[PDB]
């Protein structure tokens, strides 16, 4: 489906969010989805579908001086 992933109208061939960051490879590091800037949590990227001529901007939250970057227990 040809959808806007961060203002580039790009074609995919993933149906779900989940498969779309996998295919994208934007799973790890620190990367997240914004499906019409609404950002969705990585425990519902499985349960969201992606849909034709939607706008999926791929964000990099700023988590760096964000203290559970890394807590001890």
């Amino acid at each position: 489906m040809l959808v806007t992933i961060n203002g580039e109208q790009r074609e995919v061939q993933s149906a779900s969010v989940a498969a779309l960051m996998t295919e994208l490879d934007c799973t790890d590091g620190h990367y997240a989805v914004a499906l019409n800037y609404d950002v969705v949590p990585r425990g519902k990227w499985d349960e969201t579908p992606v849909t034709a001529g939607d706008e999926i901007e791929i964000l990099t939250p700023r988590q760096g001086g964000l203290e559970h970057h890394h807590h001890h227990h």
